[PDB]
């Protein structure tokens, strides 16, 4: 987790709306979703513990988990899911089931650049962010 604790700014994003589309998201909800750029905020808790904290004009939204420990999470488009985080070979793995969908993030980080993966079935999302601290 250490390689993805900062601050970073989405700079980038691709085939969101297909992602949104595909999770069901309602269409005002998709508007605002393909408009904001948020940031993503990942802090060391101690203890094992990591909070991701995603702050856009839409909302703020966070989370808290240890790795490998399934955990309730809340999408920012309000679907009860099922989450479960790990980090395996630097590739920090984010699965979310909301029981008819599992959405399958993968994020990566390489010099200033984060690389966030979104894949729902076959649909395939990547948005960028550059690190601002
Ligand atoms: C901040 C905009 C929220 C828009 C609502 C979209 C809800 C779809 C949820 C997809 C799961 C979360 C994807 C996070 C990807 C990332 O870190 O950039």
């Amino acid at each position: 987790m250490e390689a993805f604790l900062g601050t970073w700014k989405m700079e980038k994003s691709e085939g969101f709306d297909k992602i949104m589309e595909r999770l069901g998201v309602d269409f005002v909800t998709r508007k605002m979703g393909n408009l904001v750029k948020p940031n993503l905020i990942v802090t060391d808790l101690g203890g094992g513990k990591y909070k991701m904290r995603s702050e856009s004009t839409f909302k703020t939204t966070e989370c808290s988990f240890k790795l490998g420990e399934k955990f309730k999470e809340v999408t920012p488009d309000s679907r009860e899911v099922a989450s479960l985080i790990t980090v395996e070979n630097g590739v920090m793995k984010h699965e979310q089931d909301d029981k008819t969908k599992v959405t399958y993030i993968e994020r990566v980080v390489e010099g200033n650049e984060l690389k966030a993966t979104v894949k729902v079935d076959e649909v395939v999302c990547v948005r960028t962010y550059s690190k601002v601290a």
